[PDB]
């Protein structure tokens, strides 16, 4: 039985309508056009020559509104400011199709949708999970900076990510819209090292619940590890503090397999699956959220 | 090292603007609005009771233009109605102002396409699937999802290729092409129907192994080769599809320097297990990434 648990993204149409190209002398990349404001990464100010140690404050000073060209494929610039790792460009035309939106900073374990763009043209969408080491996976090539990540609560779009860089290990990171870089990485072309990843406990729990709702509940025993103990246990086993949620609880009351049963399960299962499968996997999966499971097996 | 090889969908905006809701008495599901035409699954005509063998030829005659309500959320007047296989072709009196350039082409097994899952005319999610050789897809579809559509995009042209119709007992799904045929010849009757045996999509498996080589993980490549002809007759007896090359596979061979026939030999050896080794994080072969996927996502 295919559970129907898949990596599902939000319909991107709302966001497509905001994507623009931002050009500065010789660099080009994507930006996000909301009302009168175009957001893009500041390293568009930086020529290739000087990417390992750019002086962003001097670059900005050296700039004028006419340094920035903004074009829309899928506009005159009349203001320019810096906010952390991002540029805030004021343009004379407000985006009509600006959707209701907000800015949030997502925390490790949360999923969001990414609209990968190149040269202002949206080319692909996919879902990622913000790892505990504040990187994400996904697919980003040269020219993808400016691509944006978002959730939806309603028709309200919560913009959470603007893509900036690929680490040496092939994972990725970017800015939240307050201008800070997830995981404190620097926007410089300089070797930098991710912290060690961990497992998102809450997401593992939600996956084992899916398994139960799909009629694959063999791993379920009446042994129950208390929360704070599993927490202690995890600090030493590369696992995240487990925090319950209304979403998680809802899952226990549809399965009748309360959480702590599963925390215990995680311990015995972390060792190994001892010959058996869970939803066609022999390792634990942590990229499905409480919310995905409710939404997708309802 | 993270390949960057992930399940990627096309941006859905083009298709979101074509999605409507179609109502016929008690049945409600999604429809696709292109120019003056609204397409939707024909079992919207069927009352909940008659669904296990309905007489679609007589439901259709019993219907007038007023028997169908069509609402745009993301109301339209039906001025004609016709049946094309398992789908309805309704005419409405307003041309969709957001119709994208488009074609109707049926996909073959192993091809991937994007799905826009919709409930009551409202797009809720998008994901990518692979048409299996048993003519089923996986994905996520709930009560109300019928009429959700699957599509690719080449240039400015959307190719519409799927309109969702049903879930099978094993939890997989199927529907029809926009020429009206059902993939796999399943019927739009509410009866237990058994799907054919699955198989591995040899061309996609090759693509994945090229993807591994591009990611640096080439430990499985030997000089040894097995020829296309010779691979396909081995395939028949081992649950694999015929391998057919494409220009897309050829680019991967040219780029890596590894010939198709080396990877066909590797597939015969890796089928029985990896013996403790991994490939792109897997201990078994992946066949749901296409040559086109790999060229796009690694280049
Ligand atoms: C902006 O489009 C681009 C996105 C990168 C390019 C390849 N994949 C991506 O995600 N970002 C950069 O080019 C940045 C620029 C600095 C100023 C932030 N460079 C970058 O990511 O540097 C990486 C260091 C390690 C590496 F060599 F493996 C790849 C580039
Ligand atoms: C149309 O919206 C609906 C979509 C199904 C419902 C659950 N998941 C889906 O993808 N299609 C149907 O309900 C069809 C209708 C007939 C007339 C073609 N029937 C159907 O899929 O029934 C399934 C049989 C076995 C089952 F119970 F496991 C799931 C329902």
């Amino acid at each position: 039985h295919h559970s129907g648990l898949v990596k599902m993204s939000h319909p991107s149409g709302d966001v497509e309508a905001c994507m623009v190209q931002v050009t500065c002398g010789s660099m080009t990349l994507n930006g996000l056009w909301l009302d009168n404001t175009v957001w893009c990464p500041r390293h568009v100010m930086c020529p290739a020559d000087q990417l390992s140690d750019p002086n962003y404050d001097a670059l900005l000073i050296s700039m004028t509104n006419h340094s920035f060209s903004v074009q829309k494929h899928i506009l005159r610039v009349v203001g320019h400011a810096m906010q952390g790792t991002l540029l805030k460009l004021t343009v004379d035309v407000a985006n009509p199709s600006t959707p209701a939106y907000t800015f949030t900073t997502v925390k490790p374990g949360a999923a969001f949708s990414v609209l990968a763009c190149y040269n202002g043209r949206p080319t692909g969408t996919f879902t990622v999970v913000m790892r505990p080491n504040y990187t994400i996976k996904g697919s980003f090539l040269c020219g993808s900076c400016g691509s944006v990540g978002y959730t939806k609560e309603g028709s309200v779009i919560n913009f959470c990510y603007m893509h900036q860089m690929e680490l040496a290990n092939g994972t990725h990171t970017g800015s939240a819209f307050d201008g800070t870089m997830y995981g404190a990485f620097m926007d410089k072309q300089v070797h930098q090292v991710q912290l060690t990843d961990k497992y998102c406990s809450v997401n593992v729990v939600a996956w084992l619940y899916a398994a139960i709702l799909n009629g694959c509940a063999w791993f379920v025993k009446p042994n129950r590890t208390s929360v704070v103990s599993f927490n202690e246990w995890a600090l030493a086993n590369q696992f995240t503090e487990f925090v319950g949620t209304q979403s998680v609880d809802m899952l226990a009351v549809k399965t009748g397999v309360a959480i702590e049963q599963l925390l215990y399960a995680i311990q015995q299962l972390y060792t190994g699956f001892q010959g058996k499968q869970i939803l066609g996997s022999t390792m634990l999966e942590d990229e499905f959220t409480p919310e995905d499971v409710n939404m997708q097996i309802m």
